[PDB]
Order: C-alpha cells, then sequence, then structure tokens
C-alpha cells in the first residue's frame, strides 16, 4: 500500500495511480515572482463561527479532524470560487525537522509544516461527488513556521497520545478552527489535486501567503504519532509531505500586489 517510505513513497505512486504524472498535481513550488496579481479575484469569505467539529482520527498517513457537514456550518466561498463549499476536514502535513515538512513551497523554501482545510463544493451533494469534479473541491492551505506557540493549535497537540496509531480515533467537538487562521487571507490559487491516492485533480488551491507560528514543542508533538497500527513496529509519522510536481500548463494567480 502506498505510503512514505522508500520502497512506496511519491515517487511510486503513479503505478498504482497513474494520474500521479497528470496535468494539474499538487503540490507545487510557488515562484512569487512569476505569480500575477489578479485583480479580478475577491476576498475570501471564511465562515467558520457555526463550525461543529466532531472527531479526530488517525487515518495512518496523517490525522484528520472531521465536521459535520450535513448543513452549511462552516463554508468556504469568495476568493477564486464560484458558490458554496463545506468545511469537512482538516489535517497537517510535517516534517522530521523544522526545515521540511510542507508540500506547497515558496521559493523553494520548505515550511515545517502545511494545515489543510478541505471543503467540497455542495452543488455536488456530497464529498464523494464532489472529488469526480473539477471544481469538486476547494482547499485552504496555510504553513507553519516554528517560533511562539499558536494557542488556538494546542487543544489539537494535546489530544494526539490518545490517537498514536492507525486507526484510532476519539471525540474532539467543540473545537474552532478560527483559531488556526492568521491576520491576513492574501493568497494564492491554482487548479490542482489531492496530494495523496487517489491524487484527483478536484481541487482549487487556496494558500494563505502569511505563514502561522507554532512552538517547536507542538510539532514536536506531531512527530510522536505513528504510521503504524498498535501492536505493529513503530514508525514514526514524519515527512509525510509529497513534493513539489510540474506546474505544467498552469498559472498561480495572487489575490494581492
Ligand atoms: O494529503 C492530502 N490528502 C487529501 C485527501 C482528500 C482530500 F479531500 C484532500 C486532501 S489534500 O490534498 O488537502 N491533502
Ligand atoms: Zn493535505
Amino acid at each position: 500500500h502506498w505510503g512514505y517510505g522508500k520502497h512506496n513513497g511519491p515517487e511510486h505512486w503513479h503505478k498504482d495511480f497513474p494520474i500521479a504524472k497528470g496535468e494539474r498535481q499538487s503540490p507545487v513550488d510557488i515562484d512569487t515572482h512569476t505569480a500575477k496579481y489578479d485583480p479580478s479575484l475577491k476576498p475570501l469569505s471564511v465562515s467558520y463561527d457555526q463550525a461543529t467539529s466532531l472527531r479526530i482520527l488517525n487515518n495512518g498517513h496523517a490525522f484528520n479532524v472531521e465536521f459535520d457537514d450535513s448543513q452549511d456550518k462552516a463554508v468556504l466561498k469568495g476568493g477564486p470560487l464560484d458558490g458554496t463549499y463545506r468545511l469537512i476536514q482538516f489535517h497537517f502535513h510535517w516534517g522530521s525537522l523544522d526545515g521540511q515538512g510542507s508540500e506547497h513551497t515558496v521559493d523553494k523554501k520548505k515550511y515545517a509544516a502545511e494545515l489543510h482545510l478541505v471543503h467540497w463544493n455542495t452543488k455536488y451533494g456530497d464529498f464523494g461527488k464532489a472529488v469526480q469534479q473539477p471544481d469538486g473541491l476547494a482547499v485552504l492551505g496555510i504553513f507553519l513556521k516554528v517560533g511562539s506557540a499558536k494557542p488556538g493549535l494546542q487543544k489539537v497537540v494535546d489530544v494526539l497520545d490518545s490517537i498514536k496509531t492507525k486507526g484510532k480515533s476519539a471525540d474532539f467537538t467543540n473545537f474552532d478552527p478560527r483559531g488556526l487562521l492568521p491576520e491576513s487571507l492574501d493568497y494564492w490559487t491554482y487548479p490542482g489535486s489531492l496530494t495523496t491516492p487517489p491524487l484527483l485533480e478536484c481541487v482549487t488551491w487556496i494558500v494563505l501567503k502569511e505563514p502561522i507560528s507554532v512552538s517547536s514543542e507542538q510539532v514536536l508533538k506531531f512527530r510522536k504519532l505513528n504510521f503504524n497500527g498498535e501492536g505493529e513496529p513503530e514508525e514514526l509519522m514524519v515527512d509525510n509531505w509529497r513534493p513539489a510536481q510540474p506546474l505544467k500548463n498552469r498559472q498561480i494567480k495572487a489575490s494581492f500586489k
């Protein structure tokens, strides 16, 4: 099965998932000098006041904080998007060292981690139908750098010991994802894909320019998670990031000068 190891990592994924070599794969390097300001892009609208978190799950490649998406409660709209996209889950990608971990890069810079807030287009009715469409998902990507702690992340960090291994979940209600957002919503946007198999080309990527700061202790606790299940040999869940993929015939657009 696919993973992030030497024999099953990103360079192998194309054998089971040939779209890995497709025309709109993610992540990508964001060349800040070539990204063009698009004055027709609107401000992002992030409406998370009614978000209902339910559960946190170690799925063997990251941990997902899942939300009730059976109603319009936490939605992303505006920006490059047409219509309304409902928050379904968020998760992170991170490194074994502070010098790597993000999936997107900025002028080849790798951040310590990257948060993905995943939303699906309500016109397709559910997530499973949305991923079959070129405009089915909108993923808000936020870089993490190591410095001061992020207070709004600590409730996540503190539950990780209860979901150490693949397949473990824990109740995780009343978590407010607004506490994970930077001050500015300036962003880059481009059409891309899921960054894990099945690598479907269904994502409008919206990557925020401003990183959030998290403490060394916070990211160190991400690195204590396990890829393996309980009672299997311990493999630390680190370096669960796909590297940048060829941009091909795409343009990255900036919301800001
Ligand atoms: O690792 C990732 N796996 C995903 C899997 C399913 C998604 F809906 C979105 C993503 S993602 O591209 O945001 N990141
Ligand atoms: Zn992701």
